[PDB]
């Protein structure tokens, strides 16, 4: 049975998020250009067939909102059932602002609302002719008009958090960060700062350590021990770590192109880990030295914080 996370604001969102539109398939030099219809067909697929309702990660950025589009128009998974997170590229800028942002969003996307809108990144563009503050206010009226059913950031410091919940009327609901066992804290301090101040994070690329396995894979503590709860528990190395970030009050965002391993995803809560198991994974994690996909350039120099 599906399990939530309670956002301050009172809303329900999906525990994992299982389908992201941030990795396409397209069969040409430049991939920025060309329309993937194996990314539409993996995220129709998951709309038709992943029970319950169905927590998709988009972003301005990943610019595939007509890939997403697509499924959602050919779906027959009716929109209540769909959780549709999107973000304002603040990196990179795409649009003058969120409120422009969004509408492009909605006109490509076919919806009249996403569940939940972030803010990217807090390092704008210098190209922006918005600072943060101003660009939050506009998620807060987003809000408002209903627009956006939640608002929040990503990639946010404690510090830009910080700058935000001094101005906020609405306070942001969502972190969301890079985290799995090898980055337990993006930026110093994130995780403990978000849960105590009721900011919900999010963990993007929490499968990390399974992206590619070390060589002396089953002699690492780590990966002994995981695979160890993984037979314990019939289930995949993968929703063990999926589930490891929900049991850390965090909402682990996950993709795949394998239908299999997004439903695997979609049932982690088939199963429970006991308090020290999680304990452990954490522990374990924490001996591996960070590792960090995102935001490189910006937050290589909180390495040294982030394997706390």
């Amino acid at each position: 049975n599906q399990k939530f996370f309670t956002l301050s604001n009172g809303n329900k969102i999906p525990a994992v998020a299982v389908v992201g539109t941030g990795t396409k398939w397209a069969h040409a030099e430049e991939t920025d250009a060309t329309f993937s219809q194996e990314l539409t067909d993996i995220v129709k697929l998951s709309l038709d067939t992943v029970p319950g309702i169905v927590h998709i990660d988009a972003a301005e950025m990943y610019k595939t909102y007509p890939e997403l589009g697509a499924a959602l128009k050919e779906t027959k998974k009716p929109r209540e059932e769909i959780f549709i997170t999107d973000k304002f590229s603040s990196l990179h800028k795409i649009s003058e602002d969120p409120k422009s942002a969004l509408e492009t969003a909605l006109n490509k996307l076919g919806v009249d609302y996403v569940d939940l809108y972030l803010i990217h990144s807090p390092f704008f563009d210098k190209d922006l002719n918005i600072d943060l503050e101003t660009a939050w206010k506009q998620l807060e009226e987003l809000y408002k008009s209903g627009k956006a059913k939640n608002i929040g950031v990503s990639n946010f410091t404690v510090e830009d958090l910080k700058k935000v919940l001094a101005i906020a009327e609405i306070k942001p609901q969502v972190n969301q960060i890079e985290f799995s066992p090898f980055l337990q804290n993006q930026t110093p301090g994130i995780v403990e700062f978000s849960q105590k101040n009721d900011i919900l994070l999010e963990a993007y690329s929490p499968l990390g350590p399974l992206a590619k396995k070390p060589t002396d894979a089953d002699q690492q503590p780590f990966y002994q021990y995981l695979k160890e709860l993984s037979e314990k528990y019939n289930k995949t190395e993968a929703q063990v770590l999926l589930l490891w970030v929900y049991k850390r009050g965090i909402l682990p965002v996950t993709t795949s192109a394998k239908i299999e391993r997004i439903k695997q995803a979609q049932d982690i809560f088939s199963f429970d880990l006991t308090e020290e198991e999680v304990k452990k994974i954490t522990d374990l994690g924490l001996q591996h030295e960070p590792v960090r996909l995102w935001h490189v350039d910006f937050y290589t120099k909180y390495n040294s914080e982030a394997q706390k």
